[PDB]
């Protein structure tokens, strides 16, 4: 009857957004892993030959200046050299900054939460390495990413316009939004009453007065973090 009928659709439609949630969550995974493997390589030329003037070249090539916002490297010492340039705020501190203190927490590759950036004062990411020579930490090189850029990439298509993608932590912290209003908000905030959970599967929940189907999928090869992509799927409009 209706209920079993109810079932069938629901099933159908989550096999759906489980589709393509998977391929949308590679998708991403793949893009940041080329930001990734720049920085890897970038810290790996730096162990090597890290005098001003390498440095200098190194983080002036293009295939770094056309990717990030800006490249850098921080040293140990403190010392900055970042491209291209920027105005900087007085008091800098390249070792007091959530992607050197990241990156040297994970002993390698890592990804930011959002912070506000030190000069444009606005919410980005960043993904770091240490540069590591025989044991020694010589500093950690960093590239910034747009929060706008990555949500871009999540929403590349509409789901047939039920809905649009987010990136969310394993604790529940929006990363990345659509909405810039919900970026850094916990889903327990977003949703007081009835909060979806990240396990396992599928949720309901109530957003602008409507229903909404919520699913998360790990996305794989993100190096020190555990992040969701999240659908978020107006539930009237997918029935339909
Ligand atoms: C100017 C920005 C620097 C390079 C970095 N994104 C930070 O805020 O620490």
């Amino acid at each position: 009857n209706d209920y079993l009928q109810r079932n069938a659709i629901r099933e159908d439609l989550e096999s759906y957004l489980r589709e393509m949630g998977d391929v949308t969550s590679s998708n991403i995974q793949n893009w940041l892993g080329g930001r990734l493997l720049l920085v890897e390589q970038t810290a790996q030329t730096l162990a090597r030959d890290h005098s001003p003037e390498t440095v200098s070249a190194l983080l002036e090539q293009p295939a770094l200046t056309s990717t990030f916002s800006f490249t850098y490297l921080g040293q140990q010492d403190g010392v900055f050299t970042m491209r291209p340039d920027s105005p900087m705020p007085a008091g800098y501190d390249p070792r007091s900054r959530p992607w050197y203190k990241d990156a040297v927490a994970a002993g390698g590759l890592t990804l930011t939460e959002p912070y506000v950036d030190a000069a444009t004062q606005e919410l980005i990411i960043t993904a770091a390495t240490p540069v590591k020579a025989a044991g020694n930490t010589l500093g950690v090189v960093g590239g910034d990413l747009s929060l706008k850029t990555l949500v871009q990439i999540i929403n590349s298509l509409d789901f047939s316009g039920m809905g649009y993608a987010f990136l969310v932590s394993g604790d529940g912290k929006i990363l990345v939004h659509p909405d810039k209003e919900q970026v850094m908000k916990t889903l327990s905030e977003v949703y007081p009453q009835n909060t979806p959970k990240i396990a396992t599967g599928f949720s309901e929940a109530e957003l602008h007065g409507h229903t909404r189907i919520l699913a998360f999928t790990p996305i794989k090869g993100l190096p020190s973090v555990t992040w969701y992509l999240a659908l978020s799927i107006d539930k009237d409009k997918a029935y339909a």
